[PDB]
């Protein structure tokens, strides 16, 4: 089955997208009135024919302390996507990138380290903001340098929405969507993202452990002293 783990600024658009991918209201995407999702959400369903599981998130991604409800919740992020998610989806609202998702993609990287953005796929929501213009010319001319570099380090693979689409024009960004995932799925060989707190939580997970060493607090505190470890080794530049 495959997995995606929807990452980006709050208010850009990863429950959205991830319901338009399912086909279902399954994450909450409130429109004005307070939310209640605090928590990373998992739902599994079908897309395109294929089986996938979909692992949305709460505010990870944004300026914060450093709080024990943070590695609560990357490490949730883990244990929903374990062994490690085959793409990673990070949302832009088109039109709308400022100094917030430059700080997005800088903690994307804290929180899964080295190897992350060969599994990364750019999904830019509010597809119709872009009048009758193209994707690939927006993207080509964007007075956005930070935009930029995300493209190229993601080699230009990089995707459109229209979350609040009709259903041919769900279906059809649903298969250009797909178009990326077959031709990452095929550069990757198949592979999903790891590190060693993807497979800590494997291994947690999985039945006939018959120990019960780790705990929700040493778990939390193994994702803490991960996290750092990418903070150290990216400071190593
Ligand atoms: N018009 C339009 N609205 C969108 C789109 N994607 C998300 N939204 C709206 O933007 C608001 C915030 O989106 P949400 O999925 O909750 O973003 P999140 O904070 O990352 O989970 C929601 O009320 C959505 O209805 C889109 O592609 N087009
Ligand atoms: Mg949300």
């Amino acid at each position: 089955a495959l997995r995606i783990i929807l990452v980006g600024k709050t208010g850009c658009g990863k429950s959205a997208t991830g319901n338009s991918i399912l086909g279902q209201p399954v994450f909450e995407s409130k429109l004005r009135a307070q939310s209640v999702t605090r928590t990373c959400q998992v739902k599994t369903g079908t897309w395109n024919g294929r089986k996938v599981l979909v692992v949305d998130t709460p505010s990870i991604f944004e300026s914060q302390a450093d709080t024990q409800e943070l590695y609560k919740n990357i490490g949730d992020c883990y244990l929903l996507s374990a062994p490690g998610p085959h793409v990673l989806l990070l949302v832009i609202q088109l039109g709308r990138f400022t100094a917030q998702d430059t700080v997005a993609i800088r903690k994307v990287k804290e929180v899964f380290g080295t190897g992350a953005m060969r599994h990364v796929v750019i999904l830019f929501t509010h597809k119709e903001d872009l009048g009758g213009q193209a994707l690939d010319d927006y993207v080509a001319n964007t007075d956005n340098c930070s935009l930029k570099d995300l493209v190229r380090e993601c080699e230009r693979r990089y995707c459109a929405f229209n979350n609040w689409g009709s259903v041919e024009e769900q279906r059809q960004q649903q298969a250009e969507l797909l178009a990326v995932i077959e031709r990452l799925g095929r550069e990757r060989e198949g592979s999903f993202h790891s590190n060693d707190l993807f497979l800590d939580a494997q291994l947690l997970q999985r039945t006939g452990a018959g120990a019960c060493q780790e705990d929700y607090r040493q778990y939390q505190a193994k994702v803490e002293w991960q996290v750092e470890k990418h903070k150290q080794e990216l400071r190593e530049n």
